[PDB]
């Protein structure tokens, strides 16, 4: 795929933003949203190129360990434009106050704060979200071993070509696009912080049960 | 500083290679390290470009959130070229039988062979170990504290360009330069992920200790 083609198909792969399913006449939210997201998730892994490319083993074992970090960007995203407050779902806006929870609530609006001071766009947030999806797992893995994580880090590698793409596009100068490629990946180290912050505060989908998500039927 | 001063200093400030304390003819070993090398930790911050301009406070927060981190770099840096074993000193390289332990063994392991794999030089390794210094605690900090938050990113910025300057001083493309440059810095989100596991592995320098080591008198 050229790069133009990698944002436009990581567009259309993007998730349905859901509801929170209380009754608006009148943790257990929390937990609800994030079990329906997740199988939405799993539609959106398959469509991100190169995943399916994959072993289901090694998909599995990527989605278990980044998907706490895709949750968590696809809120700190959603909740840009809405300082000072978490859009849990657009019926569900809270704020720290509403919020061991205060501690993780504070980071990810810090997140969504640095992504608002750099004017994240959403071609580049569907790229870190890939690379989440492909990073996360990759340290933690035979012949077709090595051959799976030579593909992930080509994969790895497009999308690194496609963010520097949009800069460019963008009329960044060289060095700005080397500073602000650096910097978005910077922020996904924070993220890997909040997902085991927020991990530990969980004590999560199991392996089998991501396993009979991805493994379809035609 | 030019790119190339930058290295230098930073080569300079390396910290020295700590001995284990055991008697040679005859945990609490992995501690004592930890405790020595937390004293030239301090010495190799404060000569990071940039870094002692912080308020002391500020630079505490740094060293706080970040020190674990870099024990763990340094460890995978020195590690490299032996696999399958961790050099804790130069008298005490472990392999994973003689290490919960085994978990984090095996994912610094891991790292080191990444390392191995892509050729890690130590001008590239010490600009990483300073990124993490900078950026491990600054989404987690009043006017002086937005003037705090942008020098490290700026200071951050001339690290990136340091980065890129060594690989085209090495003859790397420009895409192969962003591209090793991505790869570089998805690496510390792993070394974030070991961190926040051996922080939970060891449930610690206090904020007063820290403070008290770095704030010196003349
Ligand atoms: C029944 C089985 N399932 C499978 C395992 C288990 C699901 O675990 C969950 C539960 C809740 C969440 C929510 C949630 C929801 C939607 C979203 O888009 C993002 C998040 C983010 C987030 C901080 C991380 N969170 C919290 O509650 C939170 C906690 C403390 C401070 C602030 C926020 C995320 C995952 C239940
Ligand atoms: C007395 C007060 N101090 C201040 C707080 C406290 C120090 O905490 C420590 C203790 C031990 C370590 C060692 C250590 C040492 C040297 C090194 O260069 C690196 C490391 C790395 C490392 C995995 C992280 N580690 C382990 O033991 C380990 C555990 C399980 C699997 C593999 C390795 C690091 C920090 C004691």
């Amino acid at each position: 795929l050229t790069a133009d083609q990698m944002v436009s198909a990581l567009l259309d792969a993007e998730p349905p933003i859901l509801y929170s399913e209380y009754d608006p006449t009148r943790m257990g939210l929390l937990t609800n949203l994030a079990d329906r997201e997740l199988v939405h998730m799993i539609n959106w892994a398959k469509r991100v190129p190169g995943f399916v490319d994959l072993t289901l083993h090694d998909q599995v074992h990527l989605l278990e360990s980044a998907w706490l970090e895709i949750l968590m960007i696809g809120l700190v995203w959603r909740s840009m434009e809405h300082p000072g407050k978490l859009l849990f779902a657009p019926n569900l806006l809270l704020d720290r106050n509403q919020g061991g929870m205060v501690e993780i609530f504070d980071m990810l609006l810090a997140t969504s704060s640095r992504f608002r001071m750099m004017n994240l766009q959403g071609e580049e947030f569907v790229c870190l979200k890939s690379i989440i999806l492909l990073n996360s797992g990759v340290y933690t893995f035979t012949l077709k071993s090595l051959e799976e994580k030579d593909h992930i880090h080509r994969v790895l590698d497009k999308i690194t070509d496609t963010l520097i793409h949009l800069m460019a596009k963008a009329g960044l100068t060289l060095q700005q696009q080397h500073q602000r490629l650096a910097q978005l990946l910077l922020i996904l180290s924070h993220i890997r912080h909040m997902s085991n912050k927020g991990m530990e505060h969980l004590y999560v989908p199991s392996y089998d049960l991501l396993l009979e998500m991805l493994d379809a039927h035609r």
